[PDB]
C-alpha cells in the first residue's frame, strides 16, 4: 500500500520555483542525476574497502543510461549504496533543507539555476524535464522501494514488488511533452560529453530499438 507524505515546506517552495522560472538551460538536469549516481557509487565502494561483502548484492559499479520514445522515459540507473524507507522519508529532505535556503536566496543574490549542485539539491533539477519523477532504490540493510512525486507538493513511497535489482536507485524521468530531445542518442551523448566527461564509473548510453 501506497504512503503519501508533504515536502518539507522549503523543498515544495524550491519545486515549484524549478517548475515555474523561465530558464532555457535545462539539460544541466542530467549532469546532476550523474553527479549524484556517481556519489551513491563512491559511497558504497568505501563502504566495501571494510567488509567486501556489501559487494554481494552485486559487484559492478556503473551508470546505465536508458532513453525510451514509446513511453517517453529516460531511467539513470546505478549499483551505488541505494536508500532505505528512512532515507527515501525523512533523512534526504531534512539534509536538503539548509541547501534549499542557501540556494533560494543566491538565486535572489544573482545566482542561476545552473548553480543548484554547489547548495546539494542537484535531484530538485529533475522538474526542468520531467512532469513525474519515479525512483526505485534498493539499500543492503532495507527492502526494495519505489518513491514517487509528480511534485504539488507530496511524494509517495510504497514497497516494490517488480523486478528486484540487487542494490542501486533507478531514477525514471516522464519527460515533459516538450523535452523529448532528451531522448536523442546525439542529444545524451553531447550533455554527457559537455557536462559527465570525467566521472569514474562507466556510463553506458543505451540506444533503442
Ligand atoms: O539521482 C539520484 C541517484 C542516486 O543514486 C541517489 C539519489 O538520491 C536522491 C536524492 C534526493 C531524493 Cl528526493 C531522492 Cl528521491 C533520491 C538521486
Amino acid at each position: 500500500e501506497v504512503e503519501t507524505f508533504a515536502f518539507q515546506a522549503e523543498i515544495a517552495q524550491l519545486m515549484s520555483l524549478i517548475i515555474n522560472t523561465f530558464y532555457s538551460n535545462k539539460e544541466i538536469f542530467l549532469r546532476e542525476l550523474i553527479s549524484n549516481s556517481s556519489d551513491a557509487l563512491d559511497k558504497i565502494r568505501y563502504e566495501s574497502l571494510t567488509d567486501p561483502s556489501k559487494l554481494d548484492s552485486g559487484k559492478e559499479l556503473h551508470i546505465n543510461l536508458i532513453p525510451n520514445k514509446q513511453d517517453r522515459t529516460l531511467t539513470i540507473v546505478d549499483t551505488g549504496i541505494g536508500m532505505t524507507k528512512a532515507d527515501l522519508i525523512n533523512n534526504l529532505g531534512t539534509i536538503a533543507k539548509s541547501g534549499t535556503k542557501a540556494f533560494m536566496e543566491a538565486l535572489q543574490a544573482g545566482a542561476d539555476i545552473s548553480m543548484i549542485g554547489q547548495f546539494g539539491v542537484g535531484f530538485y533539477s529533475a522538474y526542468l524535464v520531467a512532469e513525474k519523477v519515479t525512483v526505485i532504490t534498493k539499500h543492503n540493510d532495507d527492502e526494495q522501494y519505489a518513491w514517487e512525486s509528480s511534485a504539488g507538493g507530496s511524494f509517495t513511497v510504497r514497497t516494490d514488488t517488480g523486478e528486484p535489482m540487487g542494490r542501486g536507485t533507478k531514477v525514471i524521468l516522464h519527460l515533459k511533452e516538450d523535452q523529448t530531445e532528451y531522448l536523442e542518442e546525439r542529444r545524451i551523448k553531447e550533455i554527457v560529453k559537455k557536462h559527465s566527461q570525467f566521472i569514474g564509473y562507466p556510463i553506458t548510453l543505451f540506444v533503442e530499438k
